[PDB]
């Protein structure tokens, strides 16, 4: 039993980290087969930050702008014999394939989903935490201009599926980067610009995950007899900041092996959006929505007990 | 900027996760040179565990009742040559040597410090998390019956220090493992028996690197004029569960980045455990204590805040 924030091991990840630098910036690369992804936000020099012209920039460098270094593992350093933009990602291609290429995909996620981050900095792996997706398509990370260019992922028997390079810090604790078809999260421009975030909202189905993983931690304090209907709470989620809520066969089996209906979860979302008078939850006395209903499957397996 | 629960990348750690296997107990081995390391509750037969007799219990293992295999990455079948008792866990010796063994250490961490917790299943790496010993010597984890043998580590310069093994879950999220001198960590035996926990305890000065982190992110409303002396605080904390507050460079240089005393950091805990006004400090609505002044000090270096 427990409930933390659990990361997919990140060793097939980082044996892909490159460093990438141009000019006088320097940030990470993911290096997959004869291909190695950065934000295209290296070309800019500094003065030009706010104004970047990337389709002059690109076509002002050359191969040999690009210094790529493997630092980790294998060393090397490695030949870009092409560069071109794929959105708001420069794709350099390299003379060497990477032999530690894991088996993968890439999605892009979707607003509510959880996935893990590798932390580089200067081509280094340095930690490993887990973000969501926020409902605005941006994710609260931990994060340096020297960041740029980590990488988000999930893992599924055995192949990786990349989703996240990261490419900016909006406000404080906010950040946002694309998925590698180069298409930047959320409504969001890769020049240095103030740029309003649309509003955040708590993902109600994450929240209700968290507390039947709650329940079967033998938190169970908050649950009543109070019920809500799925119409009223999606009106009321309207004008409170929450996500509509549509149930899921996941969500069915937790309440069903804990006994606690949707209906009731969901009245205790009202309740405890009031107020946690006092009380916590696993630890906490705000609501956490960043658990999806799979990541708390996985934490969970004990019987419910009182 | 952003702060978030950061673990040290797994990838050294994960090259050294095997699956071993006595009679009908399978749980997960540390393999280092020609080493593996075991809870040596995988000897104990399923209605033994209420009192095992670990002595007798080895006598009758041979070194054929050990099977362990590597699953992931270079698959292997490891024939155990030597079998020992280390305290609470088995030291098997193997006829290979793991050809991807870190460089390595040993440590027994202090109630206060953080490690990161390689989650295995079966031999299999599954997730990563951290933890912080918590005052009473156990960890808030989360673990499922065949994680035994997870591994709990830190990284000092491309090193690894390995300083826990998990062994047991003593309560609902709360969890208990040994050092690899086999020292169980807290006053806790190998045996299923429930157990006294002593009192947990705030870690003060874990929460006071926390609030440094705060304001580093620019948050700052709970810092006051109002001080509260070292000496006056201790007394306090004896009777409300914070440990002492001892201070250290770390800290004291975190009080000269932000120009905010270690004396108004304490005044404000004082306050903010008698309730956060219905205000968020990074998120939350209670006071975090898992983050060391080492920890916050790697996720900070922006510069000034007002
Ligand atoms: O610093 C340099 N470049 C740079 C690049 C990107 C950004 N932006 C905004 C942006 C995006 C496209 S254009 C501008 C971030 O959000 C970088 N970023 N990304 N995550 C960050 C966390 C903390 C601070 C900054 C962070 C800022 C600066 C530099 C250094 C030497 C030579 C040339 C350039
Ligand atoms: O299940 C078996 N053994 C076993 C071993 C250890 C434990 N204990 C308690 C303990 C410690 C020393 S002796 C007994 C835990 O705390 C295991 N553990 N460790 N973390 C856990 C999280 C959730 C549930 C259980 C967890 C429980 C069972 C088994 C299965 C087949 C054949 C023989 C034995």
């Amino acid at each position: 039993s427990g409930l933390v924030k659990m990361s997919a091991p990140s060793g097939a990840v980082e044996n892909c980290i490159v460093q990438v630098t141009c000019g006088s910036m320097t940030l990470n690369g993911l290096w997959l087969d004869n291909t190695v992804w950065c934000p295209r936000h290296i070309m800019c020099p500094a003065d030009q930050l706010t104004d970047p012209n990337y389709d002059a920039l690109l076509i002002s460098k050359t191969n040999h702008s690009f210094i790529v270094q493997k630092h980790i593992g294998a060393q090397a350093n490695l030949r870009v014999v092409a560069h071109s933009m794929v959105g708001v990602l420069l794709k350099l291609t390299v003379d060497v394939a990477n032999p530690s290429t894991p088996a993968y995909t890439f999605s892009t996620v979707k607003p509510g989903a959880s996935f893990s981050v590798l932390a580089c900095y200067n081509g280094k792996p340095t930690g490993v935490f887990t973000v969501n997706l926020r409902h605005n398509s941006t994710i609260k990370g931990s994060f340096l201009c020297g960041s740029c260019g980590s990488v988000g992922y999930t893992e599924n028997g055995g192949v990786i599926n990349f989703v996240y390079m990261h490419q900016m810090e909006l406000s404080n604790g906010t950040h946002t980067g694309s998925s590698f078809d180069g298409v930047m999260y959320g409504a969001f421009e890769d020049k240095q610009t103030h740029q309003l975030q649309l509003t955040d909202k708590y993902c109600t189905i994450n929240v209700v995950a968290w507390l039947y993983a709650a329940v079967l931690n033998g938190c169970k304090w908050f649950v009543k007899p109070t019920r809500v209907g799925i119409v009223t709470y999606n009106e009321w989620a309207l004008s409170n900041q929450f996500t509509e809520f549509v149930g899921t066969q996941s969500i069915d089996m937790l309440a069903h092996r804990t006994g606690v209906s949707v209906e009731q979860m969901l009245a205790a979302i009202q309740s405890l959006h009031a107020g946690f008078q006092g009380k916590t939850i696993l630890g906490q006395s705000t609501l956490e929505d960043e658990f999806t209903p799979d990541d708390v499957n996985m934490q969970v397996m004990g019987v419910v007990m009182q």
